[PDB]
């Protein structure tokens, strides 16, 4: 019910204050605090993002919510507690992790992502699916980014919410990320209401390239104008910012912004040039990809950019489309 949803949100927003105190003030939170500061998190940024620490006692969140008169079973359904099968008892889901509040589109905290700081697995532990937290709908930083997304008429999608935080601080405001999932149809519906321009800047590795192709193709099929920023090998935005600085980052992100079709064929370049079977199939694919582009201006430019990869003229490629 809406009433239960509100209770669950309250739990999240109240425990946030305690997590923040635990991180910034308490003895147990000192190592986690140092880890964050070594990653460039200022005291102001930590406060701004509401970042906290979950102690390792396994009943920190439990005792707090109990004291505040919240229904324990509801706290479990809210994804803040876990439950033992045998003893039927409840305990903290998040233990010895740095706590990143996850806000919904309306700016309310509806979940957490807990990162290890001691090399534990899993690296990130998120809230489970709950009535208020749904990964297929939530986009990290959306409530904060919405204003700049509309004004710049563009959204930039990153892989990690950590990259989003750093990019935001660096000056790139129109950035969001999924919570470790593939962009969903619901996400695209939400995004379409804000802008028709979407830029993908995933990690500069093989997995990142693959995710870019899959996500880009989906977006293109749904009628969005898709662009790609290719990061240097082995780097994500956070690592780029840390190595080159904020000014270098904001310059980089507005430099080589390529239409999806152009990025795609550049990836397939060698296979096309060596494998004749792949040559034919990818010529048909890219023809189809270009035909999907709503922007006639960018469609024409894509034809000019893609054609040389197949050793054909722009006119020959245009005919195939
Ligand atoms: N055990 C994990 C690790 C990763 N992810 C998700 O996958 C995204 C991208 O993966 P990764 O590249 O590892 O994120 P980073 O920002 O690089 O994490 P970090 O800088 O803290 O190492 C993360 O934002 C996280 O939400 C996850 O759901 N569960
Ligand atoms: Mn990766
Ligand atoms: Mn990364
Ligand atoms: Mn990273």
């Amino acid at each position: 019910s809406n009433a239960d949803d509100l209770q669950m949100i309250e739990m999240h927003e109240l425990i946030q204050e305690f997590y923040y105190y635990a991180l910034t003030k308490t003895v147990e939170g000192e190592q986690a605090l140092t880890y964050l500061q070594e990653r460039g998190f200022t005291d102001a940024l930590i406060k701004e993002r509401g970042i906290g620490f979950a102690p390792d006692s396994s009943h920190f969140c439990h005792d707090f919510l109990q004291k505040k008169g919240y229904d324990i079973e509801l706290a479990y359904e809210a994804g803040l507690l876990s439950r033992n099968e045998e003893n039927f008892s409840y305990y903290d889901r998040f233990r010895n992790r740095i706590m990143f509040p996850l806000k919904n589109a309306q700016g309310r905290i509806v979940g957490y992502s807990g990162r290890t700081y001691t090399g534990q697995e899993p690296k990130y532990l998120n809230s489970p699916e709950t009535p208020i937290f749904q990964k297929r709908k939530l986009l990290y930083n959306l409530d904060k980014a919405r204003k700049s997304i509309r004004k710049l008429d563009e959204i930039v999608l990153l892989e990690g919410f950590m990259d989003v935080i750093k990019s935001d601080t660096a000056g790139l405001k129109n950035v969001v990320a999924t919570m470790g999932t593939q962009l969903s149809d619901e996400h695209i519906t939400f995004i379409r209401k804000l802008t028709s321009n979407i830029t993908l800047m995933f990690d500069g590795d093989f997995a990142g390239s693959e995710a870019t192709l899959k996500t880009g193709q989906h977006l293109l099929q749904q009628g969005l104008n898709v662009f790609v920023i290719q990061l240097p090998s082995g780097m994500d935005p956070d690592e780029y910012i840390g190595k080159y600085g904020n000014d270098a980052f904001t310059t980089f992100v507005k430099n080589d912004k390529k239409s999806f079709a152009h990025y795609k064929v550049s990836i397939l370049k060698d296979e096309i040039a060596h494998n004749d079977l792949s040559y034919e199939r990818y010529l048909k694919e890219l023809s189809h990809d270009i035909s999907l582009m709503k922007s006639s201006i960018l469609q024409q430019k894509a034809i000019n950019d893609v054609a040389p990869f197949f050793n054909v003229s722009p006119e020959q490629l245009a005919n195939e489309i």
